[PDB]
C-alpha cells in the first residue's frame, strides 16, 4: 500500500475514525499531500498546541519556492506573510479596530439582514437553502459593511471564493484572473470620496497620512480583499456546518430557543467540533525540533489538524458530545493559536450567534429537508461546506 493521504474526508458533519485511531497510536505521523509531497500530520491537542505555539514551525516559510506543499498557492507568495505586512507597516492596531463587532450600529445592521434574509425564505415557502440564501449573504453583507464598501458590490466580490480558497495539487487560472481584478477594485476603493467608514475608509486615510507615505498602495489593497476574503469564506462556512450540528440536535436546538442567553456558549462549543477547515494548517520547520516521538527536521512540512486537538479526550472529555458547562470552553483551536491567531474571531462569534439567535426566533422548527448523506460536500477546498443546505420548518 501507499503513504496514507490527507485529506481523509471532505465532509463536515462527521469525524472519521481514522482521526481518533491516529491520534492514540500516532500523534505525528507522516501522510502525503495532494501534490505528492510527504508532510508530519499533528492530531493531538498536545502536540498541535505546541506545534502553533513555535514560531520556528513557520507559515511565511511554507511559500518558500521549492517547499514540500500542502496546496498550490492562490495568492501571491508575498500575500502568506500578509499579517506580517500589515504588522511591518504600523497597521495591525488600526485593522484590529476596525474589524471588531463593537462598532456602533453593526450589530443592529446584522441582526436587521439576518431577519429580512429570513423573512423573504418564508415567504418564498420550503424548502430554502440556509447556505447560498442565509448564511452567505449574511457574511457577505457584514464585510461589506465591515470593510465600508456598498452592499451592491458583496456579490461580484464574494464569486470569487469558490476559486481563491481552493485547495489544489496545481495552480489555478483563475484564481490570479480574480485576485488581479478585485486588487483593482480595493485600488479604486481607496481612490473613491464616498468611502469614509469602516476598514478601507480608515485605510483610506491613514495612506494619506504622512505617517504610512511609504506604505505600498498594494498592501493597502491586498488588506481589503484578503480581509474580505478569509472573513466571508469563513464565516459563511463556520455558520453552515454549525447550523447543521444545530438541526441535528433537537434537544440543543429547544434549549437554546427556550434560553437565548445560552447561545454564546453554545456557539463556542459549536466552534470547538467544527470540521469547516478542510486540511491541517500548515507550517514549515525553520530548525530541527522535537514534536513527540518524532524530529522534524528543517525544511519539512507540519499539518496541525484543528480536529484533531479539538476532539482530543484527553482535553475535551466527551469529546463528541456538545456540553454547554465545560470548564476550559475557549480553550479549542477552531480560532487557531500563537501568532497567527485569527484577528476576526471576536467577529465571526457574534456574526453565528447573532445568525443562530435569528434563525430559532423565526423558524424554531428548522428540520433538514433532506436526508443528511444527501448533503452534496465540496472537494478539494479550503474549508469544508455542503454545496446546498435544504431545510423546511
Ligand atoms: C468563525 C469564523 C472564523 C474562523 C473559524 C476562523 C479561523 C481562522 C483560523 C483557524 C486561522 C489561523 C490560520 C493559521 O494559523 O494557519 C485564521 C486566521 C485568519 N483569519 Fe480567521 N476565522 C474566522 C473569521 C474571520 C474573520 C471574520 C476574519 C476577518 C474579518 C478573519 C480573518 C483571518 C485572517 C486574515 C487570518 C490570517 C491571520 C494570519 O495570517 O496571521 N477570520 N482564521
Ligand atoms: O491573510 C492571509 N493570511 C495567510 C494565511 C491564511 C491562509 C489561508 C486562510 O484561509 C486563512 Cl484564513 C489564512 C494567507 O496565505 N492568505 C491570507 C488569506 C487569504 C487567502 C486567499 C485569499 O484569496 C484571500 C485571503
Amino acid at each position: 500500500t501507499v503513504l496514507l493521504e490527507v485529506p481523509f474526508s471532505a465532509r463536515g458533519d462527521r469525524i472519521p475514525d481514522a482521526v481518533a485511531e491516529l491520534r492514540t497510536r500516532e500523534p505525528i505521523r507522516k501522510v502525503r499531500t495532494i501534490t505528492g509531497a510527504e508532510a508530519w500530520l499533528v492530531s493531538s491537542y498536545a502536540l498541535c498546541t505546541q506545534v502553533l505555539e513555535d514560531r520556528r514551525f513557520s507559515m511565511k516559510e511554507t511559500a518558500a519556492a521549492g517547499a514540500p506543499r500542502l496546496n498550490a498557492l492562490t495568492v501571491p507568495p508575498e500575500v502568506v506573510n500578509n499579517m506580517g505586512n500589515i504588522a511591518d507597516a504600523g497597521l495591525r492596531k488600526a485593522v484590529m479596530k476596525a474589524i471588531t463587532p463593537k462598532a456602533p450600529g453593526l450589530e443592529q445592521f446584522l441582526r436587521d439582514t439576518a431577519n429580512s434574509l429570513l423573512d423573504n425564505l418564508i415567504t418564498e415557502g420550503a424548502p430554502a437553502d440556509l447556505r447560498n440564501d442565509f448564511a452567505d449573504p449574511l457574511a457577505t453583507a457584514l464585510h461589506c459593511k465591515v470593510l465600508g464598501i456598498p452592499q451592491e458590490d458583496g456579490p461580484k466580490l464574494f464569486r470569487s471564493l469558490s476559486i481563491a480558497f481552493m485547495s489544489s495539487a496545481d495552480p489555478i487560472p483563475a484564481a490570479k484572473i480574480n485576485w488581479d481584478r478585485d486588487i483593482e477594485y480595493m485600488a479604486g476603493i481607496l481612490e473613491n470620496p464616498n468611502i469614509t467608514t469602516g476598514l478601507m475608509g480608515e485605510l483610506s486615510r491613514l495612506r494619506k497620512d504622512p505617517a504610512y507615505s511609504h506604505v505600498s498602495d498594494e498592501l493597502f489593497a491586498t488588506i481589503g480583499v484578503t480581509f474580505f476574503g478569509a472573513g466571508v469564506i469563513s464565516t459563511g462556512s463556520f455558520l453552515t456546518t454549525a447550523l447543521i450540528s444545530l438541526i441535528q440536535r433537537p434537544q440543543l436546538r429547544n434549549l437554546l430557543h427556550e434560553k437565548p442567553e445560552l447561545i454564546p456558549a453554545g456557539v463556542e462549543e459549536l466552534l470547538r467540533i467544527n470540521l469547516s477547515f478542510a486540511d491541517g494548517l500548515p507550517r514549515l520547520a525553520t530548525a530541527d525540533i522535537q514534536v513527540g516521538d518524532v524530529l522534524v527536521r528543517k525544511g519539512e512540512l507540519v499539518l496541525v489538524l484543528l480536529e484533531g486537538a479539538n476532539f482530543d479526550p484527553e482535553h475535551f472529555p466527551n469529546p463528541g458530545s456538545i456540553e454547554l458547562d465545560r470548564p476550559n470552553p475557549t480553550s479549542h483551536l477552531a480560532f487557531g493559536r500563537g501568532q497567527h491567531f485569527c484577528p476576526g474571531s471576536a467577529l465571526g462569534r457574534r456574526h453565528a450567534q447573532i445568525g443562530i439567535e435569528a434563525l430559532l426566533k423565526k423558524m424554531p422548527g428548522v428540520d433538514l429537508a433532506v436526508p443528511i448523506d444527501q448533503l452534496v460536500w465540496r472537494t478539494r477546498f479550503q474549508r469544508r461546506i455542503p454545496e446546498r443546505l435544504p431545510v423546511l420548518w
